[PDB]
Formats: C-alpha cells, sequence, structure tokens
C-alpha cells in the first residue's frame, strides 16, 4: 500500500555472540537519533536482526537543514539565487522535493557531529552492526511508473524529471544518458541497414559515418547534461568535495592557509598500492589472451575437421561458450577491482568512485574486446603464428587459409548471444530467485503488511548505477569500433535499448531497493571512456575496412587509412565543437537573463579654484598650464582665434 | 621633462576646406568634454590641426566612475571581492594605478552617452575630424626601463608587474609571453647544440624532444597566463563584452528575454562577406607557390650552371632574395586583410580582433613557411616534375640528382637572412627615419618643450602588439617544425628573444605613442595559433627526419614515422595536461582561501502531542505507528525486550 511516513531506515543487525556490545550500542544509535532531532521507532527485524525507523519530528530543525545545505551550495556556486534570509518562508516559493529531502535526511544521520549531524556511518564508528541506511520504496510510484513506461513509445523530459524529483540525479542522468543514446542510436541504425542491404560488407562510408555519428552524439550529449545540470540546479556539485567515512588515516595536519585540520595519508603509500594495477593488468591480458588463444584454435579445428552438416554453426561455439562464461569471469575480476580499490586508501567520494571506473572499464574492455581484436587485427593479417595449438588439438584428437570475412561473422554470433545472455543475467535469472525465495515462504496485528515489506526490502541489494553505466558505455564501443563488420549491430542495440529503459527501471522497481539520492553534475569519468571510444573507433574499424576488403595487404595503404580515418575523426570533432558553441543554449540564456536581473562647469571651477589656493598657499608651470583657462566659454573663444589666426598666415 | 598633469591629448585637425563644419563642431567636442566632467585645455597643433589636452578636474566624478567599473567587473565574475559601499574609502585599501585611470579615463571619452560618457570614438559621429585620442609618454619612466632592462641579464615578475601598471595589461601579457618563450627556448638551444655536436643531422630523438618541448611551453604558459590574470585581476574580462564603434547596422531589436535595444546584423551578409576570404586564400596560395617555384627553379639553375667559385653561396640568392623582398608583400597582404576585415562587419572588439588575428596568421603562415614546406616535401621526394622551368631557364640563357640535405642549408640561409631584414625593418630603419626627420628640423614661453614633445609625439604610430605576437609565433613555429633540419636555429632565437625583449621596449618607449591600457585575460586566439603549430610540428619535423636520412624511401616508413611522431605527441599532451593539473597554483589557492573567508526529547515530544491533538481533531494508523512510543527510554526498554525475547525461542 503505502509508506508510514518513513524516512529511512536501519537494519542493525543483533548478532546472539557480540549481543551486549550491540545493545549498549543500541542505544547510543538512538541517543545518535535523538540529538539531531530525529523520531525514532524500533521494531523486530527478521534473521535476528532489530529494525528501527527513522523520521523527521521537528519541521524547525529540518527547515534549518535545509537553509543550511542552500547556503553550502550557495557557497561553492551551485545555487546562485539568494539562500535564505534566516527565516523558512522561501519554501513555498521553491518546494522542498523528496530527493533533496532524503539526501538531507541521510546527511543528517550520516554526517559527523560537527557539522550538525551524528554519523551512524557503517563502517568506521563503534556502530558497526549498522550495515544498511535505506529509504523505502512507493509502491504505488512504482507501479505507475512502470505502467506509464511500458505504454509510450518514447519518453519525454517529464519522466526524467519525476526520475529526478523521486530517486535523485544520478538515476535521472543515467535515465536521460539512456534515452539520448537510444534515439541517437536509430543514425546508425538507418545507415547500417543502408550499409547491409546496398553497400555490400565492410564499407568505408559506414566507418566514416559511425566516427561522425559517435562526435555528434558525445558532444550533443555534453551539452545536454549541462542544460540538464543547469535545470535541475546540481550544476557544479562535483566541486563540493565529499569526505570519505572508510578513509584511513594516521596524521590530522592543519591547512596551509586556512587552518582547518584534514587527515592526510602520505601519498607514496597511495602509489605503491597504485602500482599494483600493472601486475594485475599484466595477468588479466596474459590469461584472457591464453584463453582466447585456445578458443579460436578449437573452434580453427573444428572447422578444418567437423565435414559436413553445421560447419557454419558450429564452428562458433568456443565463441559462443566464452561469451556464456565471461561474466562470471567478469565478476571475479569486479571482484578483485573492488577489493584492489578499497586497499586503496581514497579520501573523497569522487576520486574513489572514479578509480573504480577506471579499473572497471578497464577489466570490461578487456572481456568484452578482446576476442574481437585478436580476430580483426591478429588473425586476419597473419594467422601462422597459431599454428603449434592446431598441432596440439590434433595431438590430443589423435588418442590451409584464413578467411576475411570472420571478422563479420563472429560480430554476428557475437552480439545475439551477448544480447541472451545479459537478457539471463540481468532480467529472468533474478526473476527465478525472488520466485524461488517467494515460493520458499505478531506485528501488532495492523502493521504486519508494512513490516513484511520492509523485512524482505532489507534483503534486496543496493542499485549500482555504474554498472548499467558500464554496459551502454561497451555497447557505445561496440558501435564505434565494430559495428562496420556487421552492420545491423546497432538496430539490434536500439531495440536493446528499448527494452533497457524499461527492464533496468523494473531493475529499481522489484528487484533493488531504493539508492540513496545523491546529486551529480555529469555521468563523470564514463564520458572520458566515450571519448576514449570515440577515438580508438576510427583506429580501429576503418582497418578493419582494409584488412577484409583484400591481392596481398600492404601496410602504406593500411596506415594511410587510419592517418585519414583519425584525422578525420579530429576535424569533424572540431567542427562540431565549433557548431555547437553556438547554438544558445538555455542555461546560459537563463544565466544572461539572471545577470541583468541581478552644471559640472561649476564644479570644475570650484575645483581649480581649490587649485589655485592651493597654488597660493604655496609646480607653478604645472598649475598655471590650466589655471589660465578655466571656464568653458573662454576656450571656445581662445580656439577661435588660433583657428582664425592659424590661417592667417 | 615631465607631463604637465595632462591625461590624454585629441588631435583634432582643422582643415581649411571644411573650417565651419570643423570649428562648431569644435565647440561640441569641448560640450562633449565638459558635461562628463573632464577639465579641457585647448593648444596649437602642428601641420594645421589644434591640440586639446583633457584631465580629470573633479575627483568625486571619477570615484563615481571608479566604483561603477568596479561594480562591473562585480556583475561579470572578474572582481570576486566587495566592490564598494557608495562611498570611496576603499581606495586606500586598493590604490587606483595609472593604467586603469588612464583607461577609465578613455572610457570617459569615449563611451556613449547612456552610461556616463559621450563617445568621441573618430569614426562614427559628427566627430570625424579627431582621428586620435592618445596618453602622454612618460621619458623618466622610459628612461629608467630602458636602463633597468639593458643593465640585467633577467627580468623577474616586479618589471612585468611595472608594465602592467604603466602600460596595462595587453603589453604585460606579450613580455610575460615573450619572457617566458625566451626563458623555455634554452631546452631547445641545449638539446639543438647537442644534435647538431654528436647526434650528427636529422635526428629523430631531437624531433621528439621538440614535440615534447612544445607540449610543456604551451601548457606551462597556459597555466602562468591563468596565475597572472588571477594575480593582476583580470581574470574573466573576455566574457565581457565590448561593442564596437564602427559596427554598422540597419535593424536595433530588442533582446528576446531582457529587452536591451540590441543593434543587430543579419549574419547572411556577414557570411557572404567572409566567403570572400577563399578566393583570397587561393589567390595569395597560387601567387606564393609560383614565386617560390619559380625562385628554387632558378637556384637549381644557377647550381646547375654556375661551376666554381661560389656554388655553395650562390646556390640560395634567390632564398636570401626571397627573405629580402617578403616584408613588402607581407605588409600588402596584411593591408588587403585589414580593409577585408573592415568590410566584414563585426559588433565586438574581441572577434573582429580574433578574425583580423586569424586573418594575418594564415597569410604569414604562408608567406614564412611555403618555401622550405615545398623543399622539404615536394622537392626532396620527387624534384622531377619542375623540370620544365628548367627548360625555360636554359631557353633564356641560351639568347641530375636532388640533394637530400639541401632543407638544413636552405634552413640555415632562411634563419640567419630573416634576423637580419626583421631587425633592419624593425629597428634600424625606423631608426634612420626618425633620425632624418629630426634632421629636418610663442607657446607661451614656459611650455614650448612641452608642447614640441606632444606635437612631435602624435606623428608617431599607435603601438601595435599584434605584430609581436605574430612574429613570436612564426618563431615558434620554425622551431616546433623546421628546427630539425637545422638544430642551431633555436640558439640563434634564443639570442634574439634577449634583444627582442629590449628591443620592442624601446619601440614602446622611442618610436610609438602610448598605447590604450586594454585589459586582457589571455593572449587570446594566437594560443589556438601555439596550439595548431605544435600539433602541425609532429607531423613535419618527424617527416623531415624520414625524408633525408634516406636506398629510394618508402610511403609505408614515412606513414609509420608520421603516426609514431603525433600519437606521441598527443599522450604527451595528455601526459603533461595530467601533471599540471596537480601542481596546485596559487590562483586556485587564494580562490579556497576567499572561499572560507568569505532538550530535542522535549520538541519531539511537543510535535508529537501536536500529532496526537490533529488525530484527536479528527491516517489513524499513520498516527499511531509512531504514537505508541513516542519517548526517548520506552524506545530503550522495549528495544531490550525485543532482544531479549529473539533469543527466548
Ligand atoms: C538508407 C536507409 C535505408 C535504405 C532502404 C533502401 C530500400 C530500397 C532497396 C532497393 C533495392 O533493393 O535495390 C538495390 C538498390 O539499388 C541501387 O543501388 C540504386 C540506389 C537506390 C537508392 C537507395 C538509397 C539494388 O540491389 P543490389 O544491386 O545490391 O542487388
Ligand atoms: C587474474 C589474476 C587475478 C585474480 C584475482 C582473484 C582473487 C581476488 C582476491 O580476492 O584477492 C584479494 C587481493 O586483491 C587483489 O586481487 C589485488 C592483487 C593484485 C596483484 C596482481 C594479482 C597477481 C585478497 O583480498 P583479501 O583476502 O585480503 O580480503
Ligand atoms: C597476450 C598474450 C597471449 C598469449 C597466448 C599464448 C601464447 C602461446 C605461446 O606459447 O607463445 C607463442 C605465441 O604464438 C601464438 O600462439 C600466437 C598468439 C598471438 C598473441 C599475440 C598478441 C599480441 C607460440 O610460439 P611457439 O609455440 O610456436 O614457439
Ligand atoms: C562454459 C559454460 C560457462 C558456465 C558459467 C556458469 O554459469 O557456471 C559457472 C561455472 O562455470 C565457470 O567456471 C565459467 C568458466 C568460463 C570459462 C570460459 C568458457 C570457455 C570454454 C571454451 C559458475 O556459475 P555461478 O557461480 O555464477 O552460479
Ligand atoms: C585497455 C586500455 C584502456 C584505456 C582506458 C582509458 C580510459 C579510461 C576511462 C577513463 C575513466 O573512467 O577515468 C578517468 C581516468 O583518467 C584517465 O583516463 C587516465 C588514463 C587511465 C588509463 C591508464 C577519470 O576521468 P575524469 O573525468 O575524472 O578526469
Ligand atoms: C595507432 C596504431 C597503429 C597501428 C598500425 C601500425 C602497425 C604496423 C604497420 C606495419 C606492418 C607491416 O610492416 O607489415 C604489413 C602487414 O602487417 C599488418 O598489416 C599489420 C596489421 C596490424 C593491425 C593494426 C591495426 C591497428 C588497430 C589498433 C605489410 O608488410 P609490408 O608492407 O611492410 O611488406
Ligand atoms: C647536451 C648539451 C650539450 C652537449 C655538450 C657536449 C660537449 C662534449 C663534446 C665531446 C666530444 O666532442 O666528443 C664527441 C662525443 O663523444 C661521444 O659520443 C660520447 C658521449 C659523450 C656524452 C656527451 C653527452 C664525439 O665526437 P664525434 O665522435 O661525433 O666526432
Ligand atoms: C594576391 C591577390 C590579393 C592582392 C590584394 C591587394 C589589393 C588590396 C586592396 O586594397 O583591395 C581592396 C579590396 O579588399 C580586398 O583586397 C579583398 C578582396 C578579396 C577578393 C580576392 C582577391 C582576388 C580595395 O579596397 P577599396 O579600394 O574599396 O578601399
Ligand atoms: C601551389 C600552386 C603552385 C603553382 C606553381 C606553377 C605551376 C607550373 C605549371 O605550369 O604547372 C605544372 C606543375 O608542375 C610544377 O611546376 C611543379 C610545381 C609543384 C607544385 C605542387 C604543390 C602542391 C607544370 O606542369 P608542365 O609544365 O610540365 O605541363
Ligand atoms: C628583391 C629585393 C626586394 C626589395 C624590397 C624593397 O625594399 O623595395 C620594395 C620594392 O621591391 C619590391 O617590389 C619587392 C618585390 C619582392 C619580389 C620577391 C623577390 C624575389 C626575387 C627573385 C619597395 O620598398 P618600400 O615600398 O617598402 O619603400
Ligand atoms: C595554412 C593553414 C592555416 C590553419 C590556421 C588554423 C589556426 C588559425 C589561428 C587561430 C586563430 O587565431 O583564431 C581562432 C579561429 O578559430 C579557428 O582556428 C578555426 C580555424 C580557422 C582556420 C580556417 C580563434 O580562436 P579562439 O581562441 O577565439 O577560439
Ligand atoms: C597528415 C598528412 C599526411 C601526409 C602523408 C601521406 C602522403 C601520401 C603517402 C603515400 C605516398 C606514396 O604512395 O608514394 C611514396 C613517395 O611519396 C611520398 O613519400 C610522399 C611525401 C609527401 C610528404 C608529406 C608529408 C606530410 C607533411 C605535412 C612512395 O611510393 P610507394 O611506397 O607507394 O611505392
Ligand atoms: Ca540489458
Ligand atoms: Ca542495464
Ligand atoms: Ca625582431
Ligand atoms: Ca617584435
Amino acid at each position: 500500500e503505502s509508506n508510514f511516513g518513513v524516512d529511512f531506515v536501519i537494519h542493525y543487525k543483533v548478532p546472539a555472540a557480540e549481543r551486549d556490545e550491540a545493545e549498549a550500542g543500541f542505544v547510543q544509535l538512538i541517543r545518535a537519533l535523538t540529538t539531531v532531532g530525529l523520531a525514532t521507532e524500533v521494531r523486530h527485524g527478521e534473521n535476528e536482526s532489530l529494525l528501527v525507523f527513522v523520521k523527521v519530528a521537528s519541521p524547525d530543525l529540518f527547515a534549518k537543514q535545509v537553509y543550511r545545505a542552500r547556503l553550502g551550495d550557495w557557497l561553492h556556486g551551485v545555487r546562485v539565487s539568494a539562500p535564505h534570509n534566516d527565516i523558512a518562508q522561501a519554501l513555498q516559493d521553491e518546494p522542498v522535493v523528496e530527493a533533496e529531502r532524503l539526501r538531507l535526511i541521510y546527511l543528517m544521520i550520516t554526517k559527523p557531529h560537527n557539522e550538525g549531524g551524528a554519523g551512524v556511518t557503517p563502517t568506521n564508528a563503534k556502530w558497526k552492526h549498522v550495515e544498511s541506511i535505506f529509504p523505502l520504496h512507493s509502491h504505488s510510484f512504482n507501479k505507475e511508473w512502470i505502467k506509464k513506461w511500458s505504454s509510450k513509445y518514447t519518453l519525454e523530459q517529464t519522466d526524467i524529471d519525476n526520475i529526478r524529483d523521486k530517486f535523485g540525479e544520478s538515476v535521472a542522468f543515467y535515465f536521460a544518458f539512456l534515452r539520448s543514446y537510444f534515439r541517437f542510436l536509430v543514425i546508425p541504425s538507418a545507415f547500417g541497414f543502408g550499409a547491409w542491404l546496398l553497400l555490400g560488407q565492410f564499407s568505408y562510408l559506414y566507418a566514416l559515418l559511425c566516427g561522425l555519428w559517435s562526435v555528434v552524439f558525445f558532444e550533443y550529449w555534453k551539452k545536454q547534461e549541462v542544460d540538464l545540470a543547469v535545470q535541475w540546479g546540481v550544476r557544479g556539485v562535483s566541486s563540493i568535495q565529499q569526505s570519505r567515512p572508510e578513509f584511513e588515516w594516521e596524521h590530522e595536519a592543519e591547512d596551509p592557509i586556512t587552518g582547518e585540520p584534514v587527515k592526510v595519508y602520505p601519498p607514496m603509500k597511495r602509489v605503491k598500492t597504485q602500482l599494483l594495477q600493472i601486475p594485475f593488468a599484466l595477468a588479466c591480458v596474459v590469461a584472457l589472451g591464453a584463453l582466447i588463444v585456445t578458443c579460436n584454435s578449437l573452434e580453427v579445428f573444428i572447422n578444418e575437421v567437423y565435414s559436413g552438416p553445421g560447419k557454419q554453426y558450429l564452428g562458433f561455439l568456443p565463441t559462443i561458450f566464452l561469451v556464456i562464461g565471461t561474466p562470471t569471469i567478469s565478476g571475479v575480476l569486479m571482484g578483485a577491482a573492488e577489493k584492489l580499490n578499497a586497499m586503496e586508501n581514497y579520501a573523497t567520494v569522487d576520486a574513489h568512485d572514479a578509480a573504480l571506473i577506471q579499473k572497471q572499464f578497464v577489466l570490461n574492455f578487456m572481456t568484452s574486446y578482446m576476442a574481437l581484436f585478436f580476430t580483426a587485427f591478429v588473425y586476419i593479417p597473419f594467422g601462422h603464428i597459431l599454428h603449434p595449438f592446431l598441432n596440439f588439438w590434433r595431438a590430443t584428437a589423435q588418442t590451409f587459409q584464413i578467411n576475411p570475412a570472420r571478422i563479420s561473422n563472429q560480430m554476428f554470433y557475437f552480439t545475439v548471444t551477448a544480447q541472451i545472455v545479459n537478457f539471463a543475467t540481468e532480467v529472468v535469472v533474478p526473476y527465478i530467485k525472488q520466485q524461488a525465495f517467494q515460493k520458499a515462504k505478531e506485528d501488532h496485528e495492523e502493521e504486519a503488511e508494512f513490516l513484511q515489506r520492509v523485512r524482505e526490502e532489507c534483503t534486496l541489494e543496493e542499485y549500482d548505477v555504474s554498472g548499467d553505466y558500464r554496459e551502454m558505455v561497451m555497447q557505445f564501443g561496440y558501435v564505434a569500433m565494430f559495428s562496420v563488420a556487421w552492420p545491423l549491430a546497432a538496430c539490434c542495440f536500439l531495440v536493446n535499448n528499448w527494452v533497457e529503459l524499461r527492464s533496468d527501471a523494473l531493475k529499481i522497481a522489484i528487484s533493488s531497493r531504493r539508492p540513496i539520492p545523491w546529486r551529480t553534475d555529469s555521468i563523470g569519468p564514463w564520458l572520458t571512456a566515450l571519448s576514449f571510444l570515440s577515438w580508438l573507433g576510427s583506429i580501429t574499424s576503418s582497418a578493419i575496412v582494409y584488412l577484409c576488403s583484400n591481392s596481398p595487404l600492404k601496410a602504406w595503404g593500411l596506415l594511410l587509412s587510419i592517418l585519414f580515418a583519425e584525422h578525420f575523426y579530429l576535424v569533424v570533432q572540431l567542427a562540431v565543437r565549433f557548431v555547437l558553441s553556438k547554438l544558445d543554449s538555455p542555461g546560459l540564456q537563463k544565466e544572461r537573463k539572471e545577470r541583468f536581473q541581478t552644471h559640472s562647469e561649476k564644479i570644475t571651477r570650484e575645483a581649480l579654484e581649490e587649485e589655485a589656493r592651493q597654488a597660493s598657499i604655496r609646480g607653478t608651470p604645472e598649475e598655471m598650464f590650466w589655471q589660465r583657462q578655466r571656464g568653458m566659454q573662454e576656450t571656445i573663444e581662445i580656439g577661435r582665434r588660433m583657428i582664425e589666426q592659424q590661417l592667417a598666415a
């Protein structure tokens, strides 16, 4: 039905082996929720836990927190208007929205004592039996959201504004990015159908069109997210450094200019931990390369041996099995990257998130493109280097030409498989898991439905937006640097994106708990990843056009094609950046409107008379250069006399 | 000696043929200098003119103008501190400097009536007999400046600060850029002497070092000019759009959001005029290419025919004559570009200056690099295309191998000649001209020296900073993309730069009138030119390394060298941009310092009692979820009871 006015829920498991140290700590938890000004209510928690629900009781402290937060955006330049006048009648002018209300209640829960909160961060302090502070889903809103989004072909800006109003700015920026990407993916769908139907195979024109589309989509999304950050009032929140509660330290030094005590970590220890990425990256390169070389050698052996029924089908079963198995290897590698990033100490949330995103992007880049890269650039130009692997396979079974159109076919079997297993591990396998959890199964006899709902809500996983960003970034990479082999692939991705905008919505609706509303200026470092996946596309796809249309292949033609495609990409990037700086986006227009919205003769004679008095008190030619003519009129007659006697001789 | 307190001088020639329309207009001029609040003094002007001197009489109007100008920088974000409190005691906290005082007096002279001034802009209005409004040089300051700068090996920041204090921010930014360029040019001087002494000829390592140096110098100058703009308080003055008084218009429309009347020009007419640049550019390409092809064909003919005394010397006389003659052709082309930019109507000063700088950069790029480009990239790989020119020269005189080390020798004869003729047309030819002007030759008998000084001052030319910027940009281009042929050239440029910092200073001292102090955030579009001259260097210089070290030359080796050098340049650019974003420049440090410098139980019980009263006035389970437990303590005992009965079963 509906929530009972509960703003946040803290789980607070109480294990039996450390009960007393939990229990008195539980008392401290209520103390930590009383001095801030939150009303608490303790209830039973399943699986040996003790749920507490917190809401805002006094609206005066909440209005003080709203005014202080708006002041905090005012000093950081996020809010350019007047914050408040130390009295809260301005909340009727700009209403407080549910996302920022939940964000401020979470800040009141989790910030330390010396900025108003009392931090119940579940890692550092004695409150280690806390592990999850989460808001509650509105099931009526989720049902209407899913019913509205599944009944429309396209989404407008009001839906993204509703997502910003409910779930915060990060989820709204993801859904706006996915909507813009899905709308921009119609263009390579149309030209991919045109290239697949008319242009034959491995068209250079399609590669140039993909590079131009990548440039146009990237810069137009940068303009669109600038406009969205101005519209949502979160422009410049990336400059606000947020302290990380898990950040370990040993020195609390002073700031050299201001004097606030800053907790400092030695950067050489962080560099020494960061240097562990290189053996991890090279070990991942070696292991994944050995696995991919073994799989392609196996499928070459099957193409050599297996004669007649299913050569076209059973010639990519190692590739299909690799795409099927790579979620498990990917999950192991992302767990290793998460452990390495937790080991690699970071003081701010944004740097930690950027480093994690970089590690995840590199790992998923390898495990999602290394097979296609080996096929297009190692197997195609020289396939004689993997002969001992076929010797090993022939010796095992005892107990030549390279097809240039291979990277086309293996792309098709790469895409259709990866659109199935990603529909498996993200949609239907969690559906079967929650159905199995549902089929496996006093509370004051008028709130037992709500307590059962919050008890099954806390067992769900916290929603991660970086995984969905990663999936769409890898899809953009497929379009940018491998869609020239199979031009229909973007079309398939288009259909997938229409599912994704709904299905990920369902992933927030029923398959995950409500995320904490966080404010983001942009999608962040994924932008950089997109930029990289643009540039490498101009290196990659056109090279495929030279390597599969070919008579022997020459190095100078390949280098000329790569050079021309990359310089065409750079020229198109400069032209699009020049054009899009002239469109006059309404954010800067509103900023200009806001910036616009936010006898002497007697005086000169009195001044020269004062100068005459000061001269008569005592630079004599300094005074008498000006004191000979001091009025307005006598300048006119002496100028006329100088004109008249100028022509008198 | 010293000026007589004169802030500005207006020349105001009065020709005899339109005397009366001048003379009454002269009266209007005094009116235009009286309502603003300036004291005027009319004096005789030589060569049928009538000089007037204006100073500030009332300091109240000047302080009002200072307060209004500081308010204007406050709304535009240039000045972040408090502007004023509507009373002028804050001028003792931050003293008014002579450059900004002259800038504000020039603004009071030249701005129109509806922002405080009374515009005596010498083009648009009835005041067309005005042609020059100029400040007066301080000859004591100029003498001490030249004596101080000629007696020091290096200049520190106090000298550039003195130049900012006297002549404004544009001249100071030029001298800071020249000082930074001269200090950074020691590095290619050292590695050029090392490559010329030890590495032989056409070193790839020297080309990579030049690319790395170009990257490091460009990004470090960007950081340095950001720091200088923060230090001088002119950070963000490029956002302040300044209206151009020569801008023609036919519609005065309204702003669509604010309502100020904006004078609009149709952009299709501006585009139609801008399209005239392409025939001008292609005509310049064709004419300069024909002249250069004729000159190199002539010198190939002299190398073929002239046998024994001076083949090494008389084999570059067409090139020497081309460098000697190119100032005249360059001046004709810059006059044509100035006429085209005056025809091409612009509404703002910055866009007009950027378009003029782009046209001048393209023309000077052609006339300063096209001979070296034709030698390095047209003559070297295939020199059989210019045989009919030698047939013409042999037919005229009647009445084969290509040296790969040619671009070295012609570079030397290009540099040593261009360091002489630019020392001719900029230093000693104006010296002989002013000596000839001096040798060719009542005023109230105590100010005749000052009147003769201001009479010989007004005949001088207004100082142009864009020409000196252009000369240093072309010198940077020589180092960036042609110093691999002759590595000693940067060394010569180093010596020239030590002259230039003094000689251009002398060009402002005795050879030009005092410029109007204008505030600039940066050196402007020349930065973009430097960036282009960096990137093309990675294309050019390494290509020379492939084209002159070579056995026939292959296309794939040249393309691989160009690709590796350009991608090394891009990688070095990314690395330097990453490193220089971590140095913590003191401008952002000062901005952070300035940003830093600029019981509840009873309340919750009262709120829940008010909720109980509102419930009793009449959502019953909504209230009774919280109303069953409202205090602090009973939550603790019921939580302890839930813990105790949780383990009781
Ligand atoms: Ca999916
Ligand atoms: Ca997803
Ligand atoms: Ca000079
Ligand atoms: Ca100069």
